[PDB]
């Protein structure tokens, strides 16, 4: 019964998943009673019978490992309300960086039209979307991920100007190719080696983390566009194998996460 009681007692239940354990259970709760974080205050109580055991199955299913975004059925990236569930890989906050890169870069050459590569959430096309006058073609292997991306945009008015289809690179979208002027992709990154709550086809680029990478440039002439994509911290010189003239960003922490290859002409 008493509400807050009950927060502290979740807390504890979280302490080797994560520091910040208290914060979940607050968001746990406010979820399954379907109220704000911020209505959580009164100095009391307000918890009916089932609604307790289910906080308690949702405590446990994240005390096992399972993300947390998944049960919140949620998760903010640029302050923007992305939706997620299994199968859809969750927005990380180092690929807002990212995403902010990009819009300066479309300030600075006035860019329309931008596409992004294995979507996700919708989380990068979605935000640069939203944020500026491009449009934007995605793309993502996955079924879910392109239902998801889909609802995302819709969710944020930017159906009229973020389209998204099935499909690897950018495949299903040869007919649009040539007038791309931006190409955005937090790609798979990771070691077959690596090792999921998470999507495998999200995560790894085979033994290597490169996998995509190496099919992208070989498959796809980037003359006259501008390329951008997350990284591992660790593949800076191999990159510098695969594609010549790339740049390399450093992120807030200082570790480099984002390949630049600049091929807007004068
Ligand atoms: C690391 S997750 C990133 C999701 C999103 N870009 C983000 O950062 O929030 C990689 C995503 O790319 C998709 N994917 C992997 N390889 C792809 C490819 N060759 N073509 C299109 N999508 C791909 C997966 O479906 C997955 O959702």
């Amino acid at each position: 019964r008493k509400i807050w009681s009950l927060i502290r007692d979740c807390s504890g239940k979280l302490e080797g998943v994560t520091e910040t354990s208290v914060l979940e259970v607050l968001l746990i709760v406010s979820r399954v009673l379907g109220i704000r974080k911020e209505d959580l205050f009164l100095k009391d109580l307000g918890v009916s019978p089932t609604e307790e055991k289910r906080i308690l199955e949702l405590v446990e299913k994240r005390a096992s490992g399972y993300p947390l975004h998944y049960i919140l059925g949620e998760k903010e990236f640029m302050g923007l309300s992305f939706l997620v569930e299994e199968g859809v890989f969750v927005p990380r906050p180092e690929t807002e960086e990212l995403v902010e890169l990009a819009l300066e870069l479309i300030r600075k050459y006035g860019i329309k039209t931008v596409a992004d590569i294995g979507t996700g959430s919708g989380a990068i096309g979605v935000s640069v979307a939203k944020f500026s006058d491009a449009i934007v073609f995605a793309t993502d292997v996955s079924s879910k991920a392109v239902e998801i991306a889909r609802k995302n945009a819709e969710r944020h008015g930017v159906s009229d100007r973020f389209f998204v289809r099935k499909g690897e690179f950018l495949e299903p979208f040869k007919e649009k190719f040539a007038s791309i002027e931006m190409i955005l992709s937090n790609p798979p990154y990771v070691k077959s080696s690596a090792h999921l709550f998470e999507p495998p086809e999200a995560l790894f680029g085979g033994e290597d983390g490169l996998d995509f990478y190496r099919e992208f440039f070989g498959r796809y002439d980037t003359s006259g566009k501008i390329v951008l994509m997350e990284i591992g911290e660790d593949q800076v010189e191999e990159l510098k194998k695969i594609v010549s003239d790339t740049v390399f960003l450093k992120d807030s922490a200082g570790k480099y996460r984002f390949l630049l290859l600049n091929r807007r002409s004068s």
